[PDB]
RNA sequence: AAGCGCCAGAACU
RNA sequence: GGCACCAUUGCACUCCGGUGCCAGUUGACGAGGUGGGGUUUAUCGAGAUUUCGGCGGAUGACUCCCGGUUGUUCAUCACAACCGCAAGCUUUUACUUAAAUCAUUAAGGUGACUUAGUGGACAAAGGUGAAAGUGUGAUGA
């Protein structure tokens, strides 16, 4: 089901934290307003973020737009979030 | 304006 | 913090795989101190994760040398203890802005941390200027 926050992976897990956050941001904005990427190089959480859009209807179009979207050469798959960001429920 | 300077170990990022 | 490799396709919201290599960062808080040669593990305390470990300095210490003080004028020689522009020993007296830590709040840095301000303390050694005692003989004016 929909959600405010994407969640991305297949991303190339060479990028860094503060360069990987900013061009997300560069090809993501056009869809709506992003309240904040969140991102970690750990075991288990790199190659993967989380996008979170104020309006869902933002999160659609991107997740609908940029699927399968070459990104630092290879594609990004995008899903709807399992649960909210708690800065969404908050 | 000399318990002062440096930084190869160590620890920390 | 960064890079290569190995491994990882992983659904999070206080960071969080391993190895190697590079980078960065921490690494002494003040007080005190220099005649020359030598030797050597270079004085005082405050603090308390490294103020540890390594390297390099260094005004210390001991000893030798040289030049001087005191041992009641004043030379000369030894003797006893000192001094390096000070100067026997006992033995009281004030002076000699401690600084950091600690607390606190700004700036810078991705970060480890860095710089600076603010607040209040608390030393020891050595030294310096007073004060009371108790330290030579030989020869010559
Ligand atoms: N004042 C100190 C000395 O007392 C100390 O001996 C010397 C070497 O210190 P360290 O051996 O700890 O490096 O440094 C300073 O000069
Ligand atoms: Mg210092
Ligand atoms: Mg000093
Ligand atoms: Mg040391
Ligand atoms: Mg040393």
């Amino acid at each position: 089901r929909p959600n405010h926050t994407i969640y991305i992976n297949n991303l190339n897990e060479k990028i860094k934290k503060d360069e990987l956050k900013k061009s997300l941001h560069a090809i993501f904005s056009r869809f709506g307003q992003i309240l904040d990427i969140l991102v970690s190089r750990s075991l288990k959480m790199r190659g993967q973020a989380f996008v979170i859009f104020k309006e869902v209807s933002s999160a659609t179009n991107a997740l609908r737009s940029m699927q399968g979207f070459p990104f630092y050469d290879k594609p990004m798959r995008i899903q709807y979030a399992k649960t909210d960001s708690d800065i969404i429920a908050k």
